[PDB]
């Protein structure tokens, strides 16, 4: 294809299998097979359309993607290429990353988010995996788009768990609206882990999820989320919970960090704080 050689298996994308190569000027990419919803169907003209959009995407925290290859039932992308990812990194790790690291990395996907965000670009599967680091602490992330040009698919068991770790209440309650908070919840949850050390919510399905959530930050209501009654799979007979402090499920943060995070895990999509103005906090001016 393309002229690539050398393939070599990297990792398991949610979309189909990683490859590291290389073209025929010795520089390496990632190769992305998309195995995606209806296989057997073909490509429609509009996702291949959509894909190669993608590329415009020019920004020092967003994974470039050089080539949208297409051949008979088989769709390559071929990416810039990076050695390690953020969960890998936490995996590791104990007790989470030191604190300066935590906020560059915070920084770097914000800004990341922002520029996809002013573009109407969603991507609505943010999470540690997705999070690529090379060598000098760069953070990149991967899949921006993907999920609108691709639909989002229900994963292989382990991947599907990891995947609502990070998915947003609204979300699991049934919600289908197009909307940048979704991404900004995963940047919350994403944050949490990075102080912890351990994801904030790992439950096991879609009303563990729920549960796990209320269980910490408070089960929803008039105050604090209206019209969360709108929401298809919303049960006003919620077991009622009172949200727990920050300082309690949030490891010596630091106040202007709590702070940010409380911003980041509003249960209300309409009150979260989006990417610039996270941007702007007190806590990255420290």
């Amino acid at each position: 294809m393309e002229k690539y050689h050398g393939l070599e298996k990297i990792g398991e994308g949610t979309y189909g299998v990683v490859y590291k190569a290389q073209n025929n000027y010795g520089e390496t990419f990632a190769l992305k097979k998309i195995r995606l919803e209806k296989e057997d169907e073909g490509i429609p003209s509009t996702t291949i359309r959509e894909i190669s959009i993608l590329k415009e995407l020019k920004h020092s925290n967003i994974v470039k993607l050089y080539d949208v290859i297409h051949t008979k039932k088989r769709l390559v992308l071929v990416f810039e290429h990076l050695d390690q990812d953020l969960k890998k990194l936490l995996d590791v790790c104990e007790g989470g990353l030191e604190s300066v690291t935590a906020k560059s990395f915070l920084l770097q996907l914000l800004n990341g988010i922002a520029y996809c965000h002013d573009r109407r670009v969603l991507h609505r599967d943010l999470k540690p995996q997705n999070l690529l680091i090379n060598r000098e602490g760069e953070l990149k992330i991967a899949d921006f788009g993907l999920a609108r040009a691709f639909g989002i698919p229900v994963r292989k068991y382990t991947h599907e768990v990891v995947t609502l770790w990070y998915r947003a209440p609204d979300v699991l309650m049934g919600s289908k609206k197009y909307s940048t908070t979704i991404d900004i919840w995963s940047v919350g949850c994403i944050f949490a882990e990075m102080v912890n050390g351990a994801p904030l919510f790992p439950g096991v399905s879609e009303a563990d999820q729920l549960m796990r959530i209320f269980r910490i930050l408070g089960t929803p209501n008039s105050k604090n989320w209206p019209n969360v009654t709108e929401l298809p799979k919303y049960d006003p007979n919620f077991t009622v919970y009172e949200p727990l402090p920050w300082e309690s499920f949030l490891k010596g943060l630091d106040e202007s960090g709590i702070d940010l995070l409380s911003k980041m895990l509003k249960l209300d999509p309409n009150q979260r704080i989006t990417a610039k103005q996270a941007l702007e906090h007190a806590y990255f001016k420290e």
